[PDB]
């Protein structure tokens, strides 16, 4: 455990952001966290129990937080474990979770009213493509890649997380299996499904199934369908249509992800790099996609 710590006395909770079954999440200020703020709003998780069972998992998740940390990663600042409740400190992220902000643009400070536009759309794709790049870097699987579990902050930064309180928040987007299992079906490939593998090249699918959240302002991939009807449509090889604000060029890039063939899927690297190009695009050139 190479993990920072903070005392209790520079956390000073203001109130309640969120809720899953194993965690509560608080806006608090943080004290002498950063050099040149004295003070600053951070994002605050506490611990339901703290036994062997949620004690262990947590210096667990600790670790591997300080250890993933870039430009395209939620900040992990460290831990309190003076008294309790144990606490994991965050970055705040003002917009809050990628789903919700998607569906509340489809005017302010940070974007212009109307509909979010072809290179806003881009912008944040391109974002979450260079998040997978670092994972896929350092070989490690996500396993639940959607825009749910991706954050929103000050300048439309994006930043990818994998939050305890979406299996409780957005239960309707997984399959209950055996007693206390969760699958996100939709946005998982045909060999993760049938075979239960999971590999570099699952997320890259489920990349591409976040690409079509996007372009579709956050519908939930195959809606009209049972869990039941989605497992089947994926399995027998069917794939989602093309959303209208979706250019062609860019269903090509979906495509790409979704070939049956885990071995034959465009590497996440390829995506991000056709994706930066496209929304840094001089607008002549958007405009006419
Ligand atoms: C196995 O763990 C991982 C593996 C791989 C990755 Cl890349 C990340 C994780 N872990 C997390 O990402 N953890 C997490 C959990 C809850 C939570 N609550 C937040 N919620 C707000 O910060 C929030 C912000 C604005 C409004 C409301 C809530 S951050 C967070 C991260």
């Amino acid at each position: 455990a190479c993990v920072h710590h903070i005392k209790r006395r520079d956390i000073v909770l203001k109130w309640e952001l969120g809720e899953g079954a194993f965690g509560k999440v608080f806006l608090a200020e943080c004290h002498n966290l950063l050099p040149e703020q004295d003070k600053m709003l951070v994002a605050v998780k506490a611990l339901k129990e703290a036994s062997e069972s949620a004690r262990q998992d947590f210096q667990r998740e600790a670790e591997l937080l300080t250890m993933l940390q870039h430009q395209h990663i939620v900040r992990f600042f460290g831990v309190c474990t003076e008294g309790r409740p144990l606490l994991m400190v965050f970055e705040y992220m003002r917009h809050g979770d990628l789903n919700r902000f998607l569906r509340s643009h489809g005017g302010g400070e940070d974007v212009a009213p109307g509909p979010l536009g072809l290179g806003q759309l881009l912008a944040v794709a391109s974002q979450v493509a260079a998040g997978m790049v670092y994972l896929a870097g350092l070989h490690f699987v996500h396993r639940d890649l959607a825009t749910r579990n991706c954050l929103v902050g000050q300048g439309l930064v994006v930043k990818i997380g994998d939050f305890g309180m979406s299996r409780d928040i957005y239960s309707t987007d997984y399959y209950r299996v055996g007693g206390r299992t969760m699958l996100p079906i939709r946005w998982m490939p045909p060999e993760s499904i049938l075979y239960r593998k999971f590999t570099t090249e699952s997320d890259v699918w489920s990349f591409g199934v976040v690409l079509w959240e996007i372009f579709t302002y956050g519908k939930q991939p195959w809606y009209q369908l049972s869990n039941t009807e989605a497992i089947d449509c994926i399995t027998q090889g069917r794939e989602l249509e093309r959303p209208r604000a979706c250019p062609p060029e860019v269903y090509a890039i979906m495509r790409g992800c979704w070939q049956r063939e885990p071995q034959q899927r465009h590497s996440i690297k390829d995506v991000h790099a056709r994706l930066q190009a496209l929304a840094q695009a001089p607008p002549v050139y958007l405009d006419v996609l």
